[PDB]
This record gives C-alpha cells, structure tokens and sequence, in this order.
C-alpha cells in the first residue's frame, strides 16, 4: 500500500515499512540495474551550508525546539560564520548529539542498542601529537576500565581549509605487529604488515613475536608523524583458554580487550573530523571466527582442528565447522574468567532485533547492512538472518577515508 | 560504470561486464539498496525484441549467428507473432533456454553443474493426469536409486486469456503441516496451508511429522485434482549420526530430491509456469534451515539436550554445537545410503571455480551474496570472502503468485 520499502521477518512473518530512507541525502553504490551491496568499498560553500543547514536541524529536533528563535537564530549564526570564515564551528552540545547520531546511523555496526550511552571526549583543542597521545591514552583508560568496558569517542580538530589533517595511521588503537618472513610467511597478524614496516621505517624498534603490541602513528597537522609506544599496563590482553580443552591453553593465543577504530572519518552537518577514534567492545566472532580463522589472519583452524584430531583431509568431517565452534567458545569463556566486557553473537543480534523495534517506532526504520549485521558463524541460528533489512545513508555518519601515505 | 569486484581473502580483482547485458529492473535504487529482501515488491514488439534476443543466444550458442537458418528462425518468429500474437520455442532451443535460466539464477550456489542438465519436454500435456505422469518419470528419471541427476520437465506455457498449467505444491516432494488446535504445528509448518488445501480437495490426511503430501496439479481453468505418489518413487533416508547413537532415535529423516515447483521459467518472452527442476541437497539446506530454523521443524532445543548442553545461556553456544552435530548427522546419514549430497564447503569451492569459468566466458557472474554464503560457517567458506554483482539476465527463473 504505503510508497516505501516493505520489510518483512520471516521467521515472524511481521512486516513493516521503512520511512526514514525518505531521510537519506547521499546516493549508495547501487542501482536498478545491479545491486552492489556486497561491496566492502564501492566507488563549494552552498554544499556546506545546506548539510549545516540539515543538521542544525536534526539537533533542534532532538531537542523538541524546532521553528523556536533559538533554532533560528543557530541557523543565522552558522550561515554567518560560513560566510566570513568558509566553515564554522559545533557547540558543544552539538557534537555530542552529532557523534551519536553518527553511530545510531551507522549500517554495520550490531551493537547500536547502546547507542544512547556514548562517552564523548572533546579533543578539539588539541594541538600537537604528544597531545593527542594524551587524549588517546585517556581514552583507553577511560574506555578500559579494568575490564568493565564504556564506549566512548574522542574527538580531535575538524579538518580545516588551508591546514593539514590530524590523522592516527594505525586503524586501531591496539593492533597487533604483522612480520613478513624470509620464507614468504607472515609471524603475527597479516593484517597489519603495512602499518609494521611503516612503523619500522619511522624509528621503532620491532619484536619478533605473534602478539606484539604496536606502537601509535600520530600526525599533527602539516607534520610528519610521530611514533608513541603504548604503556603495556594500558593495553587490556586476555590470554586464551577452554573450558574443556585443557591443551588449549597451551596454544599461547590470546587477544585484546579493547577494539579502537582510529581510521574513521567522522563527518557532521559538513564538518569533518579525520581523527575521532572511537571504542566498544567486543563481539566474540570478530576475534573467534574472523581475527583467529581467516585464512588471511591468524589462520588457525587446522592447527586447532589437528589438537582435536579431526579428519581435515575431508570437507565432509566439518572439522573447520568444529574447530570454529571451539575457538570462539574459548574467546567467551576466556574473557568471563578475565572479567572483561564481551558479547557472543546470539546475544548480540537478539539485542540488535530490539534496536530495530526501538527504532521503528522512533525514526519509523533503521538503515541496516545485512550481510556485516549477520554473524560470520551460525548465521541462520540468529534472528536477524530472517530479518530483512533497507541499506542507506544517513548523515551524521562515519566513513572510510583514503591512508595518509 | 563496470563494477569493480574483489575478492578479500586473495587480494585478486575482476570487473563485471555481463551486467550491461541486463534488460531488467531490480528492486534496488540509489537511494536505498534491497538487496536483503526475499521477493519483489510486486505488447508484440515487447515480445518480438526478447524473442529476437533470445534467438540470437542461441544461434551464437551453437557458432552459427549470421547463418541462413538463425536468418529463417528469426522470420518463422517474426512471422508468428505478427499473426496470433505469441510463438512455440523448438525443442533444441527449449534445451538451451533451461539450461541459461539456471546459469543465470543468482540465488544458486549449485551453478558449476549447469551444462548437464536433463530437459523433459512435457509441452504436449493436456490434462492434470498426464502432468502426473511426466512427473513420476521425472522424479524416477532425477532420483536413480541415490544416483541424483539434475533435470527439468517443461509444461505447456502460458497463454492469452487462458488459465496456467500449475503445480500448486511448492517442491514435489514436500512434508505435511498439521495445525493441532492446541497452537502448535505437526510436521513440516511451513506447509500448513498446502497441507489444508490437499484435505479440502479430498486428501485423508496422517498424523505424521514426515507425511508426504499429494501433489495437486492444475490445468488451465479447471479445479485442481489430487495425485499421491507411489512410495517406492520417493526416496527418504533416515538420519543417524556416527558417533551419537542416540540420534537415531529421534526418528529424524528427509527426501533426497529437492524439486521446486512453483516458479515460473521465462524463455525469449514465452513463461513456463509449470517446469519443475531438481538437483541435489547441499546439507545445510536440511540440517540448518529445515531442521533447525525457528519456524521449521525447530530441532535445536532437543538436540542440544540430548548432548546434555548447556540450554540456560546462548555464551555456551549450545546452538552452534548442535547444529553442527546435526549438519554432521545429514552428510553422514546420505553418504551410508549411497545418496547424492554436498557439504556447504565442496559446494561453496565449486563455486569459486563457477565465478572463474564464468568470467573467462562472459566477463562475469550473476550472484546473490546473501543466498549464496551457506546459513552456518559462513566466514569459514571462501564465497563469504567474495564480493559478488546481483543483476537479472534472461532467460530466467522467476517467482509468480500462488495460483489459490
Ligand atoms: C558497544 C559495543 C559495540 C559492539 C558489540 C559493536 C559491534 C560491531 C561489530 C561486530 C561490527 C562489525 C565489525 C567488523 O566485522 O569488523 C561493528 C561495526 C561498526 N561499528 Fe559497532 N560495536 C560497538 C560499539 C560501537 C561504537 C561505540 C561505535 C562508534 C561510536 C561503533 C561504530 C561502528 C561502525 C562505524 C562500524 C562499521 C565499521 C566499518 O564499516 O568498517 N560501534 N560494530
Ligand atoms: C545440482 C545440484 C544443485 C545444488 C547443490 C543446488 C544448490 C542450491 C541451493 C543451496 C540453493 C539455495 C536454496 C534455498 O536456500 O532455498 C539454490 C537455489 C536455486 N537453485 Fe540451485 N542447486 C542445484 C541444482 C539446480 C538446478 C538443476 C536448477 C534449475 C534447473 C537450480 C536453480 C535454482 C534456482 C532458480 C534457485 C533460487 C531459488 C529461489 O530463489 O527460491 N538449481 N540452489
Ligand atoms: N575490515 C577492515 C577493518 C580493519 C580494522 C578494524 C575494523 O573494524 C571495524 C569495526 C568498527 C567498530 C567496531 C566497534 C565495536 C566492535 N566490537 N567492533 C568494531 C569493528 C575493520
Ligand atoms: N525460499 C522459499 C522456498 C520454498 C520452497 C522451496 C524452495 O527451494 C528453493 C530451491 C530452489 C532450487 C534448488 C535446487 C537445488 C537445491 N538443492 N535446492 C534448491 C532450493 C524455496
Ligand atoms: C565480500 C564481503 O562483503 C566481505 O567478506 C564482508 C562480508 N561481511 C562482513 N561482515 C562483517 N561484520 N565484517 C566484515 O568484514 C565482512 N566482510
Ligand atoms: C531475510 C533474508 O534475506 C532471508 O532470510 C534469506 C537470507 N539468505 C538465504 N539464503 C538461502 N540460500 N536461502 C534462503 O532462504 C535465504 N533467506
Ligand atoms: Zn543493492
């Protein structure tokens, strides 16, 4: 009936319709001709005004003052500020509404559930790296907290017209060391080979283990960066174990508690923020199943399954399957006995359902990537798998940003 | 323009230029992407374009486009058209048109087996009882005592102001769904409505949870009627499992012939709204999603218990543990009965090999991730690693509404 996307649960058979696309102001990669929705990273003053416009907006919605003279005179105040300056600067308040609603708008991320509760660190006075290396490490304090994990972004200058970017190089705060071997191998995480030997050709001075911390990249604008070594007692680790598995333990695996996103670009009624590193915490099949078992990670499914002796000489024993199972419930259990924050992935989506409804009812939808919200494991075990979802931009949002090199 | 499509796990990148060969809207916009959803929302010269298209794959199919007799064929249509508004398909071209639906079928991961492909031409059928017929051969022809072989049987198609030729069960070999008045369903409750249908057209039900239903078959304006299925002409296999041995006892089973029948295959314009095809299981057809799916045979809570799992919180991942077991269970079950089966792993590695050979032959692959990457063990199969193009080429399989 109603001229908007129709949305169904099948497992359910409850239907409902996506308005808030009706919102989006940005065109995704598909069209009607192909959809590109598996695609990790498919492919002027007016311009900046109409998005502070919008945004300006939004606020004073959330707020319930929209048409007030307040809210007019925000408006007269930014149009003014970009007519002088070519940019303008958020209040206080307005950033904090701006960072949630950047992570309430973000279409990957299951965990939104928690989107209300968000610490949000202003950093915009910073001025040099050593000060952004004060920032971050308060930050992984602050979000660490023994264990007992708090969201939380910090917030660093805008990018401004005539000036260089802050940027952080490594995509996390807390990364482990990648080291490509004389043989063509690779000792510790594949991943991150890249920002190693940029650390390497910067001055640090490199381990030679599975599971070395690497050191943070930061640049001060129209710097070259400079390299901060984390204080080992910041950087949460859990070593991993099995509940029943008692040679497990003996792997010597272990992972960090604290996933840090420092890559992204946060952007805000046409304001950019390339330096706003943010942290949760973790969902068990991102270290279990993707970080552990991908065959471009840790790669550790045959090892595991050799312990286990299963049949790995035959896709028919599922030993993969098995072996991926064991993994993660290590990951789960090894972080309860820790005591750090953790989330396993039917808790997780069963959280994200309620989200949906919330948002339903809130914002009449939910902008929702199915293939990144469904778990890597188990997927049809879980309610979102059923789940039909509406892919787009909402804007504030985070987005990727090219590497500063 | 093209699409750019990498692959995560090899660092590998192709570009897809068979999408420009699409003719048809998806259901995706700038705006917003679709893709998740499981349907769509929703003259002669129309008609005479997509048979010429269609006449020109296949002339060039068989390396003779420009021959007198692709020249011919296009005049026979043309002319045929012109004069009643419709056309027939010989049966060669008939042959090839089945076989590029289901090369072009992005939703299946089955695709490396798509040039072998056994085609019934049952056109020639003018009553419910001779779509019977044709459907036993073709169940006895695709079942071969567990030696699975692909096939497909083509009703007569549709025409201008005359009812279809529809099979109204969904697989041609499905469970009942009884709806005890107490709420809950036994048997299979994703047939409950079929099943209802079959006992109001006279069918004496069973009390079952694996009763086989009749199939109910109609032709053109006519009720439909009710045929059972001889036994012996379906084969089942009973689950067990090599280590547990309780599981058997659970009496579990299922067909071995997975044989849709409902969608409609549209060749060159014509639509077949009875041709039902058959394969074989991939395993986590059975055991994830018929077995242990919520709104399935909901298995997972009994299974996990007799494995004395811990079922108070999901952090055991009683779930993932059971599931497997019962994926295990399948795989197992059909190889000691000597059926055709694959595991969600050897299908999914196929299928990188389809994608390779595809874009060699035609600069790319249709493929629907979603559909693709199997229910468990996702990340675990290198197609969750491959970034994929969904587009619609004809010919084509299609939904089309229930005929009640
Ligand atoms: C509080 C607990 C949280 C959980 C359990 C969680 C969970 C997840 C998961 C599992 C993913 C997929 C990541 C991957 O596969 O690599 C994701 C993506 C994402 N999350 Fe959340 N998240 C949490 C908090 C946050 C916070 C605090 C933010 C931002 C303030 C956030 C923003 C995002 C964004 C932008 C993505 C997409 C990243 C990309 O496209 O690469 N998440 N999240
Ligand atoms: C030979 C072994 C085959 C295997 C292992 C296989 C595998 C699969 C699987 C696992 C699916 C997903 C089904 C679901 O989740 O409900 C699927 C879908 C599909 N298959 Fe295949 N298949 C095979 C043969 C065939 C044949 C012979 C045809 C047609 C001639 C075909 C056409 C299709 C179509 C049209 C879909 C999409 C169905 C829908 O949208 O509901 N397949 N296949
Ligand atoms: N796939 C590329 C890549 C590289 C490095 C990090 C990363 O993380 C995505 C991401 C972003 C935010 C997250 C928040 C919480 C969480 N548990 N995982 C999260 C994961 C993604
Ligand atoms: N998803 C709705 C629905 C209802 C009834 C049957 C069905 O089957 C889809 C389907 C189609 C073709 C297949 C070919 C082979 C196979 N193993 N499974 C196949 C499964 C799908
Ligand atoms: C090709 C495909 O899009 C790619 O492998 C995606 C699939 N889904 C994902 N889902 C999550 N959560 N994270 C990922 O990195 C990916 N990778
Ligand atoms: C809502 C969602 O698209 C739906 O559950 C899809 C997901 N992927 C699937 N994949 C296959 N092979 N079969 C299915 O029925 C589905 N269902
Ligand atoms: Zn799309």
């Amino acid at each position: 009936g109603p001229k908007f996307p129709r949305v169904k649960n099948w497992e359910l058979g409850s239907i409902t319709y996506d308005t808030l696309c009706a919102q989006s102001q940005q065109d995704g990669p598909c069209t009607p001709r192909r959809c590109l929705g598996s695609l990790v990273l498919p492919r002027p003053a007016e311009q900046l005004l109409s998005q502070a416009r919008d945004f300006i907006n939004q606020y004073y919605s959330s707020i319930k003052r929209s048409g007030s003279q307040a809210h007019e005179e925000r408006l007269q105040e930014v149009e003014a500020e970009v007519a002088s300056t070519g940019t303008y600067h958020l209040r206080e308040s307005e950033l904090v509404f701006g960072a949630k609603q950047a992570w309430r708008n973000a279409p990957r991320c299951v965990g939104r559930i928690q989107w209300g509760k968000l610490q949000v660190f202003d950093a915009r006075d910073c001025s040099s790296a050593q000060e952004m290396f004060t920032y971050i490490c308060n930050h992984i304090k602050y979000a660490t907290n023994r264990g007992n994990l708090r969201s939380a972004i910090t917030v660093f200058p805008q990018r401004a017209p005539g000036r260089g970017d802050f940027r952080i190089w490594n995509s996390q705060l807390v990364r482990y060391a990648g080291y490509r071997q004389q043989d063509g191998s690779v000792r510790g995480d594949p991943a991150n080979v890249e920002i190693t030997e940029l650390c390497i050709q910067h001055g640090w001075t490199p381990g030679n283990g599975r599971f070395d911390v690497l050191p943070l990249l930061l640049q001060a604008p129209d710097e070259a960066p400079e390299l901060f070594v984390l204080p080992p007692e910041l950087v949460l680790e859990v070593p991993l174990e099995h509940p029943t598995l008692e040679w497990f333990a003996a792997l010597g695996l272990r992972w960090y508690a604290l996933p840090a996103v420092s890559n992204m670009l946060l952007e805000i009624g046409g304001l950019e923020f390339s330096a706003a590193p943010f942290s949760g915490w973790y969902m068990s099949t991102e270290i279990g199943t993707r970080n552990l078992c991908d065959p471009h990670r840790y790669n550790i499914l045959e090892d595991v399954a050799v312990c286990m002796d299963l049949d790995t000489r035959t896709t028919s024993s599922l030993w993969k399957d098995k072996a991926a199972v064991e993994i993660n419930l290590a990951v789960l259990h090894s972080f309860q006995l820790a005591k750090v924050t953790i989330v396993d992935h039917h808790a997780a989506t069963v959280s994200f359902m309620k989200h949906l409804d919330n948002e339903q009812k809130a914002r009449g939808g939910c902008p929702a990537d199915w293939a990144w919200i469904v778990p890597p494991i188990s997927g049809s075990l879980t309610p979102v798998f059923h789940q039909e979802m509406v892919n787009y931009i909402l804007s504030p949002a985070f987005r990727y940003q090219p590497d500063p090199w």
